[PDB]
């Protein structure tokens, strides 16, 4: 697995933060998401043999946010 930190806008309340959990938890290859309403932050483990970022990120937008990563954790 690889961790990204991953950007989002749009989020503005717990429904909104849950959406993307689901939303990230239904990518085939994402072992764990972790939102964070406040930071604008969703945090991804990811098996990158099965997806990849621009996967993560394309998904986050079908929710329909906005979003980017930020950071590789590790
Ligand atoms: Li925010
Ligand atoms: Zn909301």
């Amino acid at each position: 697995m690889r961790k990204i930190q991953v950007g989002v806008t749009g989020m503005t309340c717990a429904a909104c933060s849950n959406s993307v959990e689901a939303a990230l938890m239904n990518v085939n290859g994402v072992f764990k998401a972790s939102v964070a309403l406040l930071q604008n932050r969703a945090d991804v483990v990811f098996d990158p043999n099965l997806v990849k970022e621009e996967d993560i990120k394309e998904e986050i937008e079908d929710a329909g946010f906005e979003a980017e990563i930020l950071a590789e954790e590790w």
